[PDB]
């Protein structure tokens, strides 16, 4: 990653053990449960596109959504590639050059070219650009591997609301629902894939409903 | 979070692996016991709003929980936004823009902003103001997630004086009465729930007994 | 905690993941033996009153022991504001205000005044001053847990005199013997409680025999 | 390693204990699975031909692979003599000497001279010329080891066809097949090794299909 | 501990939570084996007595020989106070009093007092003072505790030379054989100790032979 | 162990809690298995006389071994008492006294002493001095503990070559065979004790067939 040494520099430090430990543990452990997404992007904070290459390329399972993901880079890379074109002549001697997606990823970029870019003033902001392109294809994942529609989480019988109400959002969350449907969901859904007698205290409540009112009425 | 380095200046330090684990594995262990609210305060010493996201966002379950602290979040940005209006215009070039609710939470805020209203002479303290929002929302989850009333905590026949008492506090603490009620409890519900030996014993003391005095009496 | 910079200065650090759960685990592990109180004191070298609280509030069992704590500092508090009473008129502008029993407690002061009061030439060593405060409740804790009387720690007929030292000495530390005492009992209660086949080798010795002799003596 | 100090200086540092672990249990975990790989480079960051030695000697088991990794980088170290001769005549005193193959692999230079060669004013950038032959070395090792042909790698009937993807893709990082390979094998091996009612709606889809299209297609 | 900042001064650190946990887990996996006493000696470097009191005061079990180190600390603080006794008068204001054993053991400084003698210059040591005491009496637990008489360590008929010979030299290290009569013993009782068929080899050797010339005989 | 500090001066540092436990953890682990020796030379980066005595001290068990390296060490100490003799005469005053084989050895210096040795300009090298006796005398434990002659390392009827090979590599790294040896083997032991089908295959390929070459033509 960079960080800032005393002089008041941003300096290249070499990735931990530790982070590198957290992230394969965390994939091995969570798989592509969405809050593995906000680990990986807290773990490489002040990542390198190198840094962000060896946290994905030491995961050992799970090679078809590593493969996804490596065809969701190369959209994006095509994507900034159409609206940031390179000058296709000799570098002038000394200088910066500018980055294609592919330098952004890191494939075709050493790390000396990519801490001159994120330590330029101002920064080319190589390794946040990359990060950016991997969350979304994470993100992309996520929604792939969530298991089941939310139309097919109902509250059983003898379940408490509060365990219900928790398969809810796990399924909402994965399913990658916006938080303005999350927000609405409360006097929607939620309430009609309730059981019988939860359905009927919520219904008797009235509109306008917190979620801790509703938690709270059905115990 | 925001740290001091050799020059004296605070300065932007990426999370540490060790705190992101420590909290993930401190809800998974205690959920929603009481204390993991102080555990959460410490772990999150110097934090940024967006470091504060980060810990949240990395909690896989308890998504019913996670649901009703955004909403108390949104409640407490609607109030800041009641008290503190922005003006509507274009930023001065150059220049630091005041926090809107949604600024403090770190949903329509950079972290360069964050870190500029925190290390700002003097400080507009964003983290601080969004982790009382916050602790104010686990609270409300701590009591809602206690699972009994104080009235039916009662000694056992045969039940160690020490036990019932342990049982008693912990119960209060998770109930979230005041420290004045909790100071107040060992002259009356306290007592009134003990078994009859003890209860005999304790009625024999007198008032202003400690609850040393009650516990050492009590066995 | 509070450290020193390489300015030369005590700064504040925040309390580390290692230190909290360092707490935490002894306290799980050991409860209220008395060696839990030198580890309290070493984990919370250089504490602010705010960094003693969060240590006795992060612990989610043991409420009885904690209520008990809280009345002792009480005490403390109080017996402060006999000695030492503030004056009740408005802060000098720009100026420290004297600290109350509540403010050495952390309960009525903020974190910047506690570190205002640690780091004046000369310290006013609030954490200290509460660190002692919590000690002595600490103690009174250990005293009533511990569960059994010297008089009834006797060496059992097969019982190497090791072994039974060991519970004797164990024994007398958590009852609070004096150092004056601990070294004394080596003359007389330790001989007393010895099986018949020891107490005649070690009435044998004479007097003035150090515990390695009677040790020696008995295998 | 080689590291930055404060006085902006690349200074020697010791290879850690986190460090040496970190590598020595990726080994006995993982073997020589292509994921090792990537994690072997970030864990040498910075290193000298004498941390590289070092890693590689701390490895207990696979004695054929390590055989086979020495007479790798002996080859490449020929080709470096081949291609950089050096003079055969006493030292410049008090001056840096050019570095041969068997000094690059550090058996024949000291960590000093290593040291001199990686801080020149420009590097001679001995520790990654070496982790080059090493990682080229591994490569080999991994093809190797790898279990079994891309052609063996079939989809069962009740196999999801994800998990068929994950198996499929794993094998081919193994075999070492280019990524122009892999993305390409999405229209071709991929499907015909698919199980007959995935195949049907594979071939059913259309050419130019994403794998994420496959997936979604096949469930 | 004290340690050396960057401005070439030694200053005082706080003990870390890995020192006491290393302690305090040695203690409780090796009790007083003897390899305990050089990782105290490693553990407690740098440590002011009261660094070495917090160590000391961490163990809960070994009480006995808690009470006896304490004696082992009285005696040899009682012969400081014979050959280095100190003024009975008032300090001289802002000046440095001389320690007694008790201020070298921690009991009668403060820690204040300790980080003054020991950056004083010259240093008065009283941290290696009391560490010196504090093995003196640790050997003597060791010696205490040993559970066999080198006579007793004989070769089994089937046992190993090699197995044996590791007995031996664990028993001569516990009972604390001089450096001398270890180097001695391969000559004499270690080779009448041994089984008949390793004796006569031994005996057949003839003089002078290493230990390493001995366990290759024997195998 | 001696490092630099900001300064760009060489200190001295405590060894680490991390390492002291690494050490007596791989022995505990490995014992003397020949990677086992490249630990030890890591672990001990920039380690003094003191610390190399440190972490030989820690190691409970396998007295033998340790008896026999304090013999090979006084053996290089005895030779460089030989080469270089010291004078006995009392010190300059405030001047550097030349190291006899027992002050490199620390058994007869000061840590202080040992500080001045490596520090001055330029150093007297007394740990690394050091370190290479222990290492020779490490080399001979390896060997002496090497269980099985390469003579007896032959691929079972079913043994995979690769599994085969591993355990010759192992055995000729523990019986102490030169690079050279083991680069030569491939051509001819290797291939003696291969099982008659594989013989056949590698006794057809002809001269110079590289291992990865002979392991490729057996599976
Ligand atoms: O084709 C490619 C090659 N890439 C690659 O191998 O990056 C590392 C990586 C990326 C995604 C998953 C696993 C590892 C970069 C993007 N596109
Ligand atoms: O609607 C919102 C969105 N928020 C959000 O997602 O923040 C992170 C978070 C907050 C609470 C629980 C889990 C994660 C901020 C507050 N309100
Ligand atoms: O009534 C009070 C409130 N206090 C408090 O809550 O402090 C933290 C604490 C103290 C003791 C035990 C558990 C936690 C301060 C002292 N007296
Ligand atoms: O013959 C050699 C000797 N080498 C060696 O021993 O290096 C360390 C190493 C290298 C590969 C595997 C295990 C350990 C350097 C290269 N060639
Ligand atoms: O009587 C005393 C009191 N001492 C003491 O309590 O020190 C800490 C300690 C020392 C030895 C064992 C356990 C803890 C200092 C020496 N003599
Ligand atoms: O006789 C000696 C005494 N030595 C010694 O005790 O050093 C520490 C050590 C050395 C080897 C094994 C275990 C511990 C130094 C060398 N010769």
């Amino acid at each position: 990653p960079i960080v800032q040494n005393l002089q008041g520099q941003m300096v290249h430090q070499c990735i931990s053990p530790r982070t590198l430990n957290a992230w394969v543990k965390v994939v091995e452990e969570k798989a592509f449960s969405p809050e593995v997404i906000p680990m990986f992007s807290a773990l490489s904070c002040g990542a390198t596109p190198q840094d962000l290459n060896t946290m994905l390329n030491t995961v050992g399972g799970h090679q078809a959504a590593m493969q996804m993901l490596k065809e969701t880079i190369n959209e994006e890379a095509a994507e900034w590639d159409r609206l940031h074109p390179v000058h296709a002549g000799p570098i002038a001697p000394g200088q910066m050059r500018e980055p294609r997606g592919s330098d952004i990823a890191g494939t075709t970029s050493t790390l000396q070219e990519q801490i001159g870019w994120m330590t330029h003033n101002p920064p080319i902001p190589v390794g946040e650009i990359y990060k950016r392109w991997i969350i979304l294809g994470l993100n992309k994942i996520v929604r792939m591997y969530s298991p089941t529609s939310i139309l097919d989480i109902r509250q059983g019988p003898k379940e408490p609301f509060r365990d219900y109400v928790d398969r809810f959002y796990k399924t909402l969350r994965a399913e990658q629902a916006s938080q303005e449907v999350k927000n609405a969901a409360t006097e929607t859904l939620l309430v009609q894939n309730a059981n019988p007698d939860c359905k009927t205290i919520l219904k008797a409540l009235g509109p306008g409903a917190t979620l801790e009112e509703m938690m709270t009425a059905c115990q």
